[PDB]
């Protein structure tokens, strides 16, 4: 998932 994720949940998840 791209909300678990540091680098992505910095986006919006």
């Amino acid at each position: 998932g791209c909300c678990s994720t540091p680098p992505c949940a910095v986006l919006y998840c």
